[PDB]
């Protein structure tokens, strides 16, 4: 389950500095632990936007300890994060991925943008074009 | 931990065309005039069988392990997510009305959430699974 561990460091001027061991550019702040953790979510989603825009691999979460603070990624985002990494490892072009799925090139663009709504079934078709299988587990 | 693929056998149908039998789903038994029509009928009949189990307050049975050589009918993630949710709903022993109160939605939105023919966002299925104390997660192999 995709959970990014968060580091809270008391800020000298008050509040909590937010960092991610796995996500080096995600740096933010809140007055309280609760507000810091809500700032943390926005910083992680903004850092993802940059990895998608820059065509760079998104580092996976380090395993949690019992007491860790974490940000949980919802399945909409997690599906794309898995897809982006599988796409970049494949070294195919977006044109080639479109050709394999059998869709216009425009329709593949949404796959690599966290703010366009995309059916999980279209993410699954893309994963299959790259020789990968996406599956669901219920615990 | 695997892809949701129901093993089927395909044989000549005694009254013409081809029959598709599911190891795991007696009610998904189907026929078509051509091999192609029988395999597409088997995809439709599988959904209709899932609805029967739900309407009967019974668990949808999960696939048996495949073989190298087995034919199968693969359920896409949209439908697999709702199959997992419907079983977890039945196991939860709460009413639809109680689920609707936990997620803050009118009852009518639960009716559509549980309809295997209705498109539902994977994030709304995950919110519903959480309201039943369950975690839905994605694996890529
Ligand atoms: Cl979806």
């Amino acid at each position: 389950i995709m959970r990014y561990p968060v580091t809270l460091t008391p800020a000298p001027e008050g509040g909590y500095m937010v960092s991610f061991v796995d996500i080096p550019e995600a740096l933010t702040q809140g007055e309280t632990v609760a507000e810091a953790m809500e700032a943390a979510k926005d910083a992680l989603l903004t850092a993802f936007d940059f990895y998608f825009e820059d065509n760079e691999l998104i580092p996976l979460p380090s395993p949690l300890n019992s007491h860790d603070h974490f940000i949980e990624v919802p399945l909409s985002v997690a599906s794309k994060v898995l897809l982006l990494n599988a796409f970049l490892q494949s070294e195919i072009t977006q044109q080639e991925l479109a050709r394999r799925i059998g869709k216009p090139k425009q329709e593949i663009t949404r796959l690599f943008n966290l703010h366009h709504a995309t059916k999980i079934d279209a993410v699954q078709l893309a994963a299959k074009a790259l020789g990968k299988e996406l599956s669901l587990v219920m615990v």
